[PDB]
């Protein structure tokens, strides 16, 4: 039941945007505390990998370039939910120059309260958000 | 122009979609497409058919849940353009078996319909054929 999203208006076009975090496997061009990134099963499945050396698996759910979005789950992680399901998705802008990039999940909370997960996962969204908001600063 | 190409492989949903589902493993069940890599983080493919001429595809659509992807073609040796395909993998007539559906959409290009269609649809119908015959190994 539980979920969560945050959104931001992000200077830079649909198309660049898109271009940038588009790819399953770019979290790391604009990400700066997911160093590195590789795909396994096809392209299927990202292991990300933090500063510490700990690697958390995503399995990609969908994707639709033209509506660009993508959604994934979580197979390996230590966040206290399961069920988890995300989607980024790169929204029309006010400007041509602008996108409304919103980031959403659902999830039921494990060993913690609804307030928690969801604090803990809008945090990560936004913290994203606000990284991306940086890199198109340049 | 189109055409569609379904084959009935020995195995279930879930183990065709493990094999088939992935964007860059062609190599591990289609003959035709010995090689491949990805670029743009996933959404991109470039392979090598058995005469070395280049293929570039992009990923336009891709749902795990429902077992299928739709791909463009941007750069191929083939006489069409504004090709579009997708691969399905649907359920079987039983839980052991799986129907795997291929169709293309494509304008041809200085040849007929019928031409450009026997190119596509071959192609199809040998890679399922390979498929099916994977799963009798």
């Amino acid at each position: 039941m539980a979920h969560t999203t945050t959104s931001m208006e992000i200077f830079g076009s649909t198309e660049q945007v898109w271009q940038l975090i588009g790819g399953f496997n770019s979290l790391p061009d604009w990400l700066p505390y997911i160093p590195s990134s590789k795909l396994t099963e096809g392209g299927r499945v990202r292991h990300l990998a933090n500063p510490d050396g700990e690697t958390i698996i995503e399995r990609l759910e969908v994707f639709n370039d033209k509506e660009r979005y993508y959604t994934y789950s979580i197979m390996n992680a230590p966040f206290p939910v399961t069920n988890y399901l995300s989607t980024i998705q790169v929204k029309e802008g006010t400007e041509s120059n602008t996108s409304l990039v919103e980031w959403s999940g659902t999830f039921t909370p494990v060993a913690v309260s609804d307030e928690e997960a969801i604090n803990l996962v809008h945090g990560i969204y936004s913290d994203g958000l606000k990284a991306l908001q940086h890199a198109f600063l340049d």
